[PDB]
């Protein structure tokens, strides 16, 4: 049993809810929250900008030190950093950004990072301002992630379309 509440069960291991991932993280304090990161860990907008704002910019300060030491992530890659006030850990995962022309086949590689964690609170990778089709992102998630993933979807309209169209 875990603390997640109000989710619709899609599969053995994938759950979904219409929720603000920031408000959900603050309530649950999950072991892992996933950030929709870019390779520079520049948390300007979308999910990343909202998570970083909720940490009072401490996520960005920590991320700038990570990049200064290690250099940029790979598209499809990830790193584990602090969850600050939101979670124990933040898994920063880089899905491909269609608005930069990145290979959508890298979305499966991105979701494979989730398999290193038994339970996660996450957004749909490459959705929103990363430009991919969220229906596609949910299908790759279900077909790639084997650990228990609790997906938070920001737009109610999109949430209802994801559920209604789910095979
Ligand atoms: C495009 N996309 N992908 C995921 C989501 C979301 O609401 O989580 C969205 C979205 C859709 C409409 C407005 C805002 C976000």
């Amino acid at each position: 049993v875990n603390s997640f509440s109000g989710y619709l069960k899609l599969t053995d291991n994938v759950y979904i809810k219409n929720a603000d991932i920031v408000e959900e993280a603050k309530k649950v304090k999950p072991t892992v929250v996933v950030n929709a990161a870019n390779v520079y860990l520049k948390h300007g907008g979308g999910v990343a900008g909202a998570l970083n704002k909720a940490t009072n910019n401490a996520m960005q300060v920590e991320s700038d030190d990570y990049i200064a030491t290690n250099g940029p992530l790979k598209v499809g890659g990830s790193c584990v950093l602090s969850g600050h006030n939101l979670a124990k850990h933040c898994l920063h995962v880089v899905g491909p950004n269609v608005n930069k022309g990145e290979d959508i086949q890298l979305l499966k590689s991105a979701y494979e990072n989730f398999n290193q964690h038994e339970v996660l609170l996450a957004p749909l990778l490459s959705a929103g301002i990363f430009g991919a089709d969220p229906i596609h992102s949910l299908r790759v998630c279900v077909d790639t992630v084997r650990t228990n993933v609790y997906l938070a979807v920001f737009d109610k309209n999109l949430y209802d379309k994801l559920v209604s169209s789910f095979l």
